[PDB]
C-alpha cells in the first residue's frame, strides 16, 4: 500500500541521518569510504563483506534497509570487519578498533534515543508480510 510505502520512506528518512550523523563525526572519517586497494592491497582478500559508510547510504537508497535492525547489521558488519583486519597490539591497530566500537555504540545510542519501537516493529511486520 501507499501507507506502507510511506512507512518505508520515514525509514529511509531517518537512516540517512543517523548515517549522515556518523560520517561528520572526525573519529569515523576512516568507515566513511571503501578501503582503497592500492593502499590496502590484501584488503579484499581477507576480508569477503566489505562496508563503510558511503556503501551504507548507496544500500538506503536502493531500498535495501526495510527495518533498523537489518541496517544495524551492516553497521555491526564495519565494526567486526576492523576488528578482524586490525587484530594487533600495535597502536595503529588498537586506535582503529576502539574508534570501530565506539561507531557501533554511537549508532545503537542514537537508535536507542530516536527509534520508537512501534515504528520498528511496524517495519518487521510490513518486511515479514512479503
Ligand atoms: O586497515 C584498515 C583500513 C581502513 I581505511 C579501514 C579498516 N581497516
Ligand atoms: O577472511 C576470511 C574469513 C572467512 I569466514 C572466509 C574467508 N576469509
Ligand atoms: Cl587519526
Amino acid at each position: 500500500s501507499m501507507q506502507e510505502e510511506d512507512t518505508f520512506r520515514e525509514l529511509r528518512i531517518f537512516l540517512r541521518n543517523v548515517t549522515h550523523r556518523l560520517a561528520i563525526d572526525k573519529r569515523f572519517r576512516v568507515f566513511t569510504k571503501p578501503v582503497d586497494p592500492d593502499e590496502v592491497p590484501d584488503y579484499v582478500t581477507v576480508i569477503k563483506q566489505p562496508m563503510d559508510l558511503s556503501s551504507v547510504i548507496s544500500k538506503i537508497d536502493l531500498h535495501k534497509y526495510l527495518t533498523v535492525k537489518d541496517y544495524l547489521r551492516d553497521i555491526d558488519l564495519i565494526c567486526s570487519n576492523a576488528l578482524e583486519y586490525n587484530p594487533d597490539r600495535d597502536p595503529g591497530d588498537r586506535l582503529i578498533r576502539h574508534r570501530a566500537c565506539a561507531l557501533r555504540d554511537t549508532a545503537y545510542a542514537i537508535i536507542k534515543e530516536e527509534l520508537d519501537e512501534d515504528f520498528e516493529q511496524l517495519c518487521e511486520e510490513i518486511q515479514e508480510s512479503r
